[PDB]
Formats: C-alpha cells, structure tokens, sequence
C-alpha cells in the first residue's frame, strides 16, 4: 500500500507528541499518592485503575506515526515487566525524560549516536552502582519482609512465601492455588517447570491474568513438528469425548493444525493449549522424555515408529494442573509413579557422573534438579469467595516481587534509588562533549521518577529531590508519610531487578528513538 | 458613545490576561541576571533596555479590558516609583501574584470582599516586619555605603552624597549640576523647594528624567489665580525680547492662559513652565512673601493694588537654576541680597516665640528651616563629557535611594525581605476562613519576588526560596555571585521605604482587581 | 497606540529570521568573488552593487519584529563600519552566525546569560590573539604598501598617503580634495578636527559621503547654547546677502533655532550647518577661543558683553573649506594671522610649562597638537574629471584603511586572522558547561567568515577552512587566486581594528539578542 513517510525532525517530533501522550497518562498513577485514569468499555461502565499497565495497554493514538512512539514505548515496558514483574510505570517515565532530552540535544545539533553512546554508558554506570547499593534478600527473615511489604504489609502473606522458599528452595517452583477452607495450605507436588509458552495469545483462559489454565488437562507428547490435523484428529475426538482439556507439547505447530486449535479455542468445543518443547535436538528429546516419566505419558517418536494416528487416551499424559503463560509452562501435580521418578532422576545422576564436559555436566544437574525438586503449591483460603480472589491475587503479586528479590536483591524504593545514583554518577565522563551531554541527560532522566512521585503527592519535586540527593544510602523521602529516613527500614522497598529492568530498557529504548532518521507508515 | 460592559467573571479574566501580559513584559528584567526587553521605535533603531519602568511605559494592548488591568497596574507601579524612587517591578510583579491568585480564589467561591480584607491585614502585618528589620541608615558611614551600592558599586558617589547630607542636613535639599571642571564640587546656595509641580506634561524640558529645568529663569509672583493671558501678556512680551525662561507661581493657572502658555511652550518661542502656589490661604501668601524674598522679587498681589499689567522685568524673582517635576519643584541659588534673607528669617523666629499653639509653631519652624537650609549642589565632574552625564545620572539615582534610606532605613535587599517577613508571618489568622485564605495569597506574593529573580538567574525557584526561608534575619541568596549569605554584607541593600510601598500599593490595586464586578469601555 | 508583545521562544525566532533575511541579503557580497545585489530605485534603473553597505541600508522588512532584529544587526554593522572604516560584512556574518548557534543552544536549555559570558570570554581572548598576531604598520614602508593595497594595487595612491603621514605625522589630519591640474599635489595648511558631528542628518551636502561639506563658509562662535532663531535673523541675513555658506558652533541648538536651520537647508535660500562645541566647560571655551584665532573670528560670549545681533560678517571666522561627518568636523585653510596662531601656541606652551597635573598638561598638549600640526591636505590630480573622482574615493577609502592600520597595525586579511585566532583558543573553558558552549559557538562563529569567502569563491568551505586551520601564522588561503599561503605577501591586508571591531561588535549584538526575552511593537 502507499505510504507516507518523515524524515528526521518531523518524524522525532511525531514521536515525541506519542510518547509525551503516553507518558502522561500513565505517570499519574505512580506513586502511593498517585491519581487514577477512567478507561472507557464499550459495556458501559467506565473503569477506573491506578494500576499504569492497564493505562498503557489502552492507549492508542490516532496519529500514526505518534502511535509508533506510543507503541515502542509501551514494547519496551511491557518487555520491563515480563523481565521483572514491575516498574512499567517507571520505565515509561523514565524513557520519556530521556527521549525529551535527548530530543532537545539533538535538535541542538549534537551527534545523535554520541549522544546513544553517552547514554548507555551511564546507564552501565548506573547498573554497577545500583548492584553496590543493592541488599541480599537470602535470609528467610528478609525473604518474608519482602512479601509483607509486597502484599500490602500483609504479614500471612509473607509468611506463606517464606515458608515455600524455605519447602522448595529459592530457585524451586511456586504456584498458587485456591484454598478449600479457611486455613491456608502449602504442599510440594511432582512436578516442572520450562521456558516454552503458548504459541496463540487466543489460547488465554483468563485474560486478566494473561495465562492458559488448565484443569486436569491432557499431555501430548510428540517428537515431530505438528502440521496437518489429520495426524492427530483420533487424539482429538478422542479428549472431546473424554471431556477434559488437552495439552500438546512438540516441536512446534504451524499451519492448519494451529488455525483450526484456534478456532476449536474460539468456539471453545475442545479446549486445547499448544506449547513447544524446551531445548533443542537431543536436548529437547530427552526433556520430553522427562516429562513423559513425570506424567506417566508415551513421547509419539517418529524414529521409534510410534505415530498420532493410532496414540490413544492411555497413552497421553495427566496432570492435575498445568499453567501455560507467554514466557513460561508450568506442570503442576502430574499422575506417574514416583519409583519411575526416582529411577529418571538416577540415570541422570549416572549420566552427570560419566558426564565430562562441564556445560553437559550443568545441564544435566539442572534437569535433575527441576525434576527433583517438585513444585511447592500454595493454597490461599480465606472466609468469603471475593476476599480469597484478592488475597489470592496479592499473593501471586508478592510471590513474584519475592522472587524478583531472591534474584537480584532489593534496593530503597519510591524511586530514590535512581535519584542515589545519579548523585553518585554525577562525577562521570565521556570521550566527546556530546556523550557528556547524554551522560548529563541520563542523569536527570534518572531524577525524574522521584520527581513525578512527589509531584502527584502535590509536594514541590525540585526540593525534596534536593534534599534527598543531599543524603546518602538509602536515606529518602517517604510519599506516603511525607517526611524523609531510610526507605528500607520504612517498608519502601523495590527488587534490584525490578529498577534495573526499568532504567535498562528505558535506556534502550530511548536510544532507538534519539538515532531513528526515517519513519515509514501506511497513508491515514 | 457606545459602551462594552463586562460582568463578573469574564472581566476578571480580561484582567488577568492583561495584568499577565504586563507583568510578564516587565518581570523579565527583574534581578542582576535579569534579561532585557527589545522595544520598537519610530525612528527605527530598537531600544534594547533592562529597566522595568521603560518597558511599563511602552506595554499598552489592543483589547480594551486587557488594556484597563495593564493601565491600572502601571499606574499603581509608577505612584510606587514616586513614592520610593524605585520598585516598579517590584510592584508589578507583587501585583500580578496576588492578583492572580485573588482570582483564583475569587472563582473558587471565596467572598472577595474578605479575601481584600485578609489582604490588607496581611499587608499591614509585613509592614510592621519591615519596620522591626530595617537596620538605620542615620550615621554618616552607613549613608556612604548605601551611596555607593546604589551607583554601581562606586565610592566617590557614595562620598559625595554623604558629604553633601552632612553639609546640608538629611532634612536639606540636594540637587546634581553638571561640572565643569574634572574634579567634583559642592557648594551650598540660598534656595527653598515646595511640593508643587507643573500643571500639565508639556512643559517637561527633558523626557528622560520627565522634568523642567530652566537657566537662570525668572520667576512671577502673584497671589490670584491666573485664568486670563491679557493681563500677564506684557509681562509675558518682556520675557520673551530678554530671552530667558520665566517660572510663573500663582494660586492656579486655568484657561486661556494655560492653552495660550501650553502652545507657546510646544512651539518653543517663549519657555515658560507653570507651577501653582504651595498651600492654601494665609499660608500661601506667607511662601509667596518667602519666595519673594529669596529670589528678590515682588508678588502680585490684587489687595496691595499692583496688577500684572504694572509688572515688570525688574519685579520679577530671579534665580540661577530652577527644576520642576510634577512631584515637587526646586528653586536653587535665586539671586537676593543676604540681608533681605536675614531679616525674614529673624521675622519668622519671632514668630517662633510669640506663636502658642502647637501647629502654628511647627509650620513656620518647617517654613524657616525651609528658608535657611539652603541648596546643596552637587557638580558632578569628569574627564569626558558623555562620562560626565552618566555619572550625573548614577549620582541622581543614588541620590534618590540614600534619601529614601535615610527616610525608612534599609533593609535586606534582593527580594529577600519579603520572603523572610512572610516566614515570620506564616503564623498569622483573621476572623473568617476568606480572610486566612487571602492571608496566604499576601504570603505568597511576597514569596514571589524572589522566585522571579532566581529564576531569571536560571536557579530553581522553590530550592532557593525555601533555603532563605530556612535561614532568619537579613540571610538570603545572592543573585549576582550564586551564593548564599548575609545580605547587608554582601552590599544587596533595599531602602526599607522602596519595599514598604511596593507591597503597599500592589496590594491595594489586586484589592481592587479583587473587589472588580463590572466595566464601561467603548466599543472596537 | 496598542502594541503587539512576543515572549521568549517565539520573539527569537523572529529576530532569528530577520537577521537570516539581513545576512543572507548581504553575505553574498564578501570577498573577491562575491556575488553583487540589485537594489531598486524610484527613478527606474536598479542599481547592481557588491557593496554590503548599501544592502544593509537597503534591507527593511514588513515583519515588525524581524524587522526589530535586521534593524538591530544594521545599527551595531554600522557602529562597527563607523568606528573601523570597514567590516561591515563580517560584523553582520559574525552577528548571524553566533546568534543562530546561540539560539540553538538557548532552545536547548542552556542558560542565555552564561551563553553570554562565554561569549564574551571567547571574544576578549579572541582580541588578544589578535593583538598578538598583529604586525606593525609604523613606518612608512608599510603605510605606503598598505595603502597601495587598500586602493586596488595602486602604487600612487600609497606613495602619496605615506609622504602625506610623513609631512603631517600618523596622528595628524589628512583630507582630500579636487586637484585642478593632472599632477596629485599635497600641501599642509593650518586647520584643525574636532570629535563633534552634525546636529543633524539633513545638513548632509552629498549623500555619497554622509557628511556636510562648504566651500568658504562662514564661522559662528558663541559660548551658549542657542535656542531662539531671533537671536540670530540679522547674522543669517548677513549670511544670506553675501552669499556664502555659514558654519555656526556653540554649546548647542536645540528648538526652533534647530527647525529653521533644517528648514532654510531643505528650502536651500540659506545654508547653514550646526555643530556642538568640542569638549565642556573650561575646555570647551579654551577650544572655541582656540578656533576664534585659528579662523580669525570673535567668541560671541554672553558674559564677555558681545551678543549675537552685535556680531557681523567680519567678526565671524572664515575658513576656505569645512567638512563636517556624524563622527567628526574638520576646518581646513581658516584664515587667519599667522602671528596670531603664533603667539596663541606660544601661550598654550607656556601654559603647559606652568602646569602641574598630569590631565591638564595631556589636555593642554593635546590642544597644542591639534593647533599647531595643521592639516595636509592631498589634491588628487588627474586627466578626466570621471576618473578624477574615483581617484578621490579611492584615495580616501586607502587613507581611512591606512589611519585604521598605523592604529593597531594589520593582519592577515581575507577573514583568515579570526580562523587562526579561533585555531589558537581551542583548549579555553569556562567555569560553567554553559560558558563552554558559548566558547565553542563564538569559536565556530569566527571561522564562519572564511567559509563564506570561499562559498562564495564556489570552493568548498569545510576543505579550505581545516586546510588554513592546519596551518599557522599568516598562512591562509587566497580567495583571488585559489591557492594557499602567506596572506601578508599576496597583499591580503585587514587592519587590525577592523577585524577587532567587528568581532566585539557582532558578540555585543549577538549577546544583546541571546539574552532578549520579551519584545513591544506597534500592531500591523
């Protein structure tokens, strides 16, 4: 089709009026004091959210080329999130400071890829100092800090986390269920967890979680590439006479066979969810072969001769549960015989121990290991439906801020961290002029969360970001007492991860949109 | 003719894009680092200014409410600039800031008239500040140094005008003459100034400083009101074949003869300026008897039997210089024998002692002290004639604010007094909520100021004001070296009188704006 | 009458596109190769020039406001030309392009007022590079080859300069005039110069010039300011019956004196020009009595007894030729008693023996100067009267370069002095990153010059401007000839008061319009 097409400053300005738009609807919702957004439904009641994840996935301008701006900002947050599980909010804030700055300097005719590589080695800059100002979260005492803090200084909640960090390990697998009584329960099932995700966002069971739920589902395993529906059709009728969901894990699914499991989702006949199988070659083998002993399935192998054709219900594997999310499938409580597991997870302990390479030897440990461990499940009960919902929720929330905090540590929250670092960076230089400016830039793109925090607080920014960049550690100012101390021990935490994650695609982002020179899109 | 009338809210909107517009015209140049303003001229070369008052002058706007709010502010501004010697600006800027806030209340739904009266209250409590900060300016060192911080930092003015203050008295008149030598000169010469000024703008001699001067003029004693030109008009015939200025004093002049002296005057055949008697009834004969006197003249007086047409060249007072400005007017070195003077000073002594009552015994102690203090003059000298003017016009001006400083004392200068009054003021209260909230708005303004001049110096406005607010006494920043310290040390001196009617007078034009319903202008 | 007000970003772009207007009109007029510029005429013949004068006279634009900026940018060119004889293009080229990089970086945020000091830093720096890279112009070698030079490579032109600054010193007055025969012939008379211009421009003779030039003029003396024309009908008259022209000097002529004089000069019955006396006060009498026995006339003093209607034709001083510029008033060949003018010098120098300060013996030595070195005067001879007058200006463009160069000596011209000035200050810093910026625009600014020489040679600007850069000393390029060396030898010559002037004067404009925030126009 025809198309128009900008040429550098008009097509930076373009970009900046989208992100301007984008950003300011989602800065007003950050902070404890932040303001709310009502999002329009087409059902007739409004929606009314802090929450700035929603604000950004509901944005889109009318303007094509500013809905490019919006579009890469809003990529490269929700890429944010998915790393870390927050700070979408602070890295839309964040790479707007930078792209207005870096905007600016451009427009006064410095080097826009000085300027890109000034910013980037700030941002390093910053990554070091954030990982020296950074505190372990090892200890379980910390570990359920965090989650109280996380869950809306909710003690029980952080808790439970301790306690299943304590079951299953730090690095083990953590799911929550619903709980039948009062009481919370938390137990370790057999169970793993890969890397693959759904291959059809259609596939989503719960839009507001994002991820495909499955109740006592189905387990495919095949070792080919799945094409043609034919292959598998008796598999089909078979699990929609048997009423329960299906799950299949191969190589991959293209084609008809993908349209028509979308279409069969849509009208929702036979509940099917599509997932690729972890690793590659031998690897990928020998972890569907894992997964089989784990349900207690048969691997459909076209060397061995077995095909879908003539596969039968017995043959496939069950599991009592299985979460399917974009970045990540988990297996929860799969039927097999634990002696079986036991004599995999020995083999792979003989295999590690005629193993020589070290990489084969650290692969072969880390599939043992998830086989292993199992997967700890967290039952959240409470006394009415609705309350076990949102506690439900919160505890998810927790459980992920948790783990973010497990990984990297957690450092001062409510933005301050940023603002510390830059205090700290202030001294930082660069080979040419023009990355000093970017350095410069990336600094002050690194104040301004603080600021927008204590902005809609209605407080003055410019003086309280005064007075904490006099201080030093993790001495800040408080939104929501509105007095100043040590943000760590007031309950103001955030993961390393999570400011990290921010502030680096913030940073990249940022840097695409300063060396963008031509913007093409399809006539209005 | 036809008339536009404006009801309520809109004219006050009218009014404050108008009180915008010309304080954002004026504010600019507000501060050591304050920017300049370019203003259009006929002839076709810009004037590139940075004192506010110029710029004051030149802002008039095409609609006519607009107009109205900018006419009114400029009018107050320059009744401030009379009153003090300086501070347009300062009330300009004043006057935008309670004026904008004022309506901004005025729409939330306060009651204006209580919002005027918490205004007014506010006011008089930072005058009462003021009057307990400002340090005296009474010893002779202290008037040398306000001299020369006034004239750029310059000992010799500062020396010059405190000599003269010791020659002739704080009470005494000074008035800067050019030079003809390198050398400065003072020399003391019998003279006398009233508070009269000229009737009408047309007889300024120089626009720049908006004042008559005249070389050795003479001078017209008559003691009825001037109305008719026939019965001056050989008198006036005399004046013009001598060729020398004639200052013509009598109870009014009205009419023809005021037309007739008016043309002559832009025509520039005869020079003649138009000043009414000081005082009223047997006080005005008495000073024209004074003046007399001093230049060694003859009043005109319709009772004692003399008549305009009688007078001649020889009656007429003579003097060595004169100066007229519509707030006062100076006669200075009138020619007259020492012993006439003598004599009527011994007459008004004794009058002294045979006067009982109070009133009556003050008014001719002042008449006297009037006659024989005599005239200070101050004659600037320089190397060059161009360098001569300008350090005329330094001197005059530092002539101005050392007499204000003797008047009020000084006070912490730089806009910082305000900030540290309304700091003291913080704790004030009035008897409705409507007066608390117009309270604020005063302590706002008065925070204004300061803002804008740091802000000009490119510094963050609430940063600085809250770190002088932080401070106590004359503690503050310094614009001009970025630094904070004590302001009377570093030289940042205001005449305590300069701030005093500038708060004063912006607060009673945003009292007016504030009370404002309706307006009668004519149509475009 | 209302006015229009632009504030901060939009009132600089309009002074940026007029000045763009104003240097891209007259830059295409600079250097040997430089383009010529049509300019319209009421009489219906365009003129075509490559004077950058005339297009800066020229240029006058509908846009109020970029007509401010032109104006502005003319106004300081014309300063520049006035006090340097030349340069009026690089003044306005430099102008163009500091402002434009300046406004760049004051729309990038950088503080206008530290732009300023930066500029002002490079430039002070900037004028002692040049100071040091000036060579010498004191002997009459080079003053005869620099004059040469300035009058297109013509040997006779620069013999007759340099024999008159021999006859007459490199301080005293030279003045051209007509010769009657083919030979050029010099001769000095008594005469002397004062700084004093015309009151005002309509005085101009020949417009060609700009000054006011009489054959046998009369010379009017009086020691007070003249105000009233009835002083002085009977002296006019006298004028008038015996037909020669009338020179009057004195303290001033203001009024109606001032109207009637231009009114008699436009109507031609009688001319008549006026000019203020030289010096004020003591000095100013000693001058004028000094005139009155060089010219033989009688100081018409009020206070001596002598009035205006008791002087006549022969107490009025005479003189054979008068020429009277904006800058400056000549009075060449006064007649008057050699013994006289001997025994006036004889009392100065025995009043300057008798003196004892330091500024009276300068003054009174620079009186005696003035009095007794006499004016050589250069009859510029040729075979046709055409090219007798060119002859004429070319002698007196070559005597104005040669004042200039026997001033501060020359550089290397061909706009290379201020590429190897901005070459010499690479490594100068501020205290700020601002100042810095400012630096490295005034820097970038002082190559521009050389670019546009060699843009419009047709060459490449970037190739030729790092060529010279590499280079050192005089090394430059030759726009004539398209080949690099020493500029000092080919005869590329700039005095340095020229390149001086004109850098100063662009920074002071470009300063001025950086740190402009707010503008007053009359509306369209």
């Amino acid at each position: 089709a025809a198309k128009d097409v900008k040429f550098g400053n008009d097509a930076r300005v373009k970009m900046l009026r989208g992100v301007n738009v984008l950003a300011d609807a989602v800065k007003v919702t950050l902070g404890p004091k932040g303001r709310n957004v009502v999002l329009d439904k087409s059902f007739g009641a409004p929606t009314i959210t802090k929450d700035g994840v929603s604000v950004a996935r509901e944005i889109e301008l009318e303007d094509k080329f500013e809905n490019m701006g919006a579009q890469m900002v809003k990529e490269v947050a929700s890429k944010a999130n998915d790393a870390a599980g927050d700070g979408t909010t602070t890295a839309t804030v964040l790479a707007q400071a930078i792209i207005t700055e870096g905007l600016k300097a451009v427009a006064a005719g410095m080097n826009p890829m000085d300027l890109k590589r000034g910013i980037d080695k700030a941002v390093t800059a910053a990554v070091e100092e954030l990982k020296a100002l950074s505190v372990p979260c090892s200890d379980s005492k910390a570990i359920a800090q965090v989650g109280t803090i996380s869950a809306n200084s909710d003690e029980t909640v952080g808790k439970l986390i301790a306690e299943a960090m304590d079951k299953v390990g730090k690095e083990g697998v953590i799911t929550v269920e619903d709980g039948t009584g009062l009481q919370d329960e938390l137990d370790v099932v057999e169970g793993m967890q890969f890397d693959r995700g759904y291959l059809s966002p259609y596939f989503i069971n719960k839009p507001e979680t994002g991820a495909v739920e499955l109740e006592s589902p189905f387990i495919l395993l095949a070792d080919k590439k799945i094409s043609n529906i034919r292959e598998m059709l008796p598999v089909l009728e078979a699990v929609a006479k048997a009423g329960k969901p299906l799950l299949i894990i191969a190589e991959d699914v293209e084609g008809e066979a993908l349209a028509t499991l979308v279409v069969n989702t849509m009208r929702g006949i036979v509940k099917v969810a599509a997932v690729k199988a972890p690793g590659f070659g031998d690897r990928r083998k020998a972890m569907l072969q894992d997964i089989a002993t784990l349900t207690g399935g048969t691997v459909i192998s076209e060397e061995i001769g077995m095909e879908l054709e003539k596969a039968t219900l017995e043959d496939l594997g069950q599991a009592k549960r299985v979460v399917i999310n974009k970045d990540t499938t988990t297996i929860i409580d799969g039927v097999g015989e634990e002696a079986a597991i036991q004599g995999r997870v020995a083999q792979i302990r003989q295999q590690i121990e005629e193993a020589t390479s070290d990489y084969d030897r650290e692969k072969l440990q880390e599939r043992v290991a998830k086989l292993a461990g199992g997967v700890a499940v967290i039952k959240v009960g409470a006394a009415t439906e609705v309350e076990m919902k949102e506690k439900k929720a919160r505890v998810e929330d927790a459980l992920h801020a948790t783990r973010a905090a497990v990984e990297e540590g957690v450092v001062a929250g409510g933005g301050v961290a940023l603002i510390r670092v830059a205090s700290k960076l202030a001294d930082l230089r660069g080979q040419n002029e023009d990355q000093n400016v970017g350095i410069k830039v990336a600094l002050r793109a690194m104040e301004a969360p603080l600021r927008q925090i204590v902005l809609n607080c209605g407080e003055e920014p410019s003086v309280v970001a005064n007075t904490v960049k006099g201080g030093d550690g993790n001495y800040g100012y408080n939104a929501a007492t509105e007095e100043y101390g040590n943000m760590i021990d007031m309950g103001i935490l955030d993961p390393t991860k999570v400011t990290r994650s921010a502030l680096q695609y913030a940073a990249s982002v940022a840097g695409l949109m300063i060396t963008t020179e031509c913007m093409v899109t399809d006539l209005p």
